């Protein structure tokens, strides 16, 4: 069944691949923010995915991978892709 998780979740597991005294606020939004924009690069942030992937057994595709700007767009590629594993 697919679980669609909710931005909470996103927003804590988020939080989890940096620390403590080393990160922001996300509070207010982060959704319509890029990545570059919140200090985030790329391996912090396949860290943050994994622990997503891992957790609702999913596979995140590579060539798509290129295609998250904002946050935004990375909860509805995981959000569509449980909906296709049914
Ligand atoms: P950053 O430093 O540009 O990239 C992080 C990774 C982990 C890819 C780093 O370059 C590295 O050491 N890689 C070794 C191989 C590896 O772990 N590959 C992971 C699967 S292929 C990566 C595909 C991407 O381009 C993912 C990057 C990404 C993900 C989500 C949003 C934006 C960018």
């Amino acid at each position: 069944m697919a679980t669609l998780l909710t931005t909470d979740d996103l927003r804590r597991a988020l939080v989890e691949s940096a620390g403590e005294t080393d990160g922001t606020d996300l509070s207010g939004d982060f959704l319509d923010l890029r990545f570059e924009d919140i200090g985030y690069d790329s391996l912090a942030l396949m860290e943050t995915a994994a622990r997503l992937e891992s957790r609702y057994g999913v596979s995140i595709p590579d060539d798509v991978a290129g295609r998250v700007d904002t946050p935004r767009e990375l909860l509805d590629l995981i959000n569509g892709a449980l909906a296709e594993a049914a």
